[PDB]
């Protein structure tokens, strides 16, 4: 292990922290977008207070709460276009990103 | 025997590249789709023959006219959203074929 | 050497030659079975002929013929018991072989 | 270690596959093949799944696949993926029954 | 090397193949409880098909089928109790075998 | 100095549990198995309190639950992490009782 291999690896440790630490930033922005969303489009109901109380996890609350607004804005022919079902049960992921956008922007149009 | 049973397998792994050699098939009818979203929604100055002599790869004009799609008729709030940048010059993948997706049901609610 | 060595040389080129002629006469009855094959259960345009005059090998005139009768009298439920995928476009040898005796055992419990 | 866990994966798979027999053949064969019983009269494991998965193969799969896909009408001593191809077509005649 | 090394080589190789002939059937029963309790106690949407579809690995389907019945049998408090916490996010384990057993215990006692 | 503050401290907890254990205790199972008469009976004050937990298990948590989580019917030699988790479904047990 010679000088340039040790700059090397102290370089891509502190890559890698700065890196851990945008993640851990953008998990941050994504909670606040699930709760504002859920606070302005979305009933009491789905409230993560209650839906922690009848026992889901985060994931799950944030997911329930996508769906739940595609639903809302995002037209099913959309839906049925976009995930190539109409059904969202089974569509949490990237696609599920892409009609979360798409409501984001619907929302926006509506205004 | 011994002998029977392995070139079973042996003809079984032909027979999954038999499948593969389909699928190849349905991504050239993929393919063949995407040119004719080229024509029907995108200049003269893209197209295959044009941009063959200018020398790009049949890959590259693909990507090329996916990422023109999606600028032209996603508009660019759902394109930040989605690729999670503003920029489609690096999202080429199965982000981009998301975003195509996204196009073809954006033509599809415009007709 | 002495002549024990030709009492092995001596009998192992007749087995040779044994094993040879009852190979010749295994392709012979190979080729009358396919032909009463292609006759009772196959259309006349897949015919030796015709195909021969479209240009194709003998091997591959039975392979083809092989592979419509296994597709003919094999129910996929078999095809893909066997060889694991539905159809076999580009497959032959061992699992055509175990197709076209199970063809065989479906035509004779057909009768 | 993950040599010793893929081991274990293995060993769980066998043990599903083992399951799924066991599960069908008590229902379809007999209670005479049972594992306790079998046991007792002294087989192996192995002697008493390849045992089950031959017995399966001569109630579902018709004596003419087995001697034209396994060349032989005898059971007795086919074993190997030929035996796996015999108990797969098995399975697809009690699903079609 | 003497007999009595000999022998009781043999005679270990032989317990080591017993037990792991012991533990091929403890995993059969664990496979075969597993299966018995996701048709009894848990919602279709929770099969091994759909989650194997979904891409989870089989111990992750145990694990999940696992947790859902703790959540559906065993009280909240229970599991605030034996888990010495209420989330059950990452709890999959021997407490989690535990806690299953305590959900077939529900299940007994509520027939 | 600090060090033996944390050692207090973490005798402080051990007797407030012990303290609340005994009190529940008393009022739930029985006297015969005060700490008094326990002492007498020539049983260590840990020896006490692992005995009195496993009785509260033993009368709070039914038998099937007993084995459930301890994985044993019998709490005679569960005692750790898993004696901690059977007592805590005691005091779940009695809460909702």
């Amino acid at each position: 292990l010679s000088i340039n291999e040790r700059i090397t690896k102290e370089l891509a440790e502190v890559e890698e922290r700065e890196r851990i630490e945008k993640q851990l930033l953008l998990e941050a922005e994504r909670i606040n977008e699930i709760d504002t969303l859920a606070k302005a489009h979305l009933s009491n109901h789905f409230n993560k207070e209650v839906l922690l109380a009848k026992g889901y996890t985060l994931k799950d609350i944030m997911q329930a709460q996508r769906r739940e607004l595609v639903r809302k804005f995002v037209p099913i022919e959309q839906i049925k276009a976009i995930a190539k079902v109409s059904d969202i049960s089974h569509i949490d992921g990237e696609i599920l990103e892409q009609l979360v956008s798409l409501a984001k922007v619907n929302i926006k149009l509506r205004k």
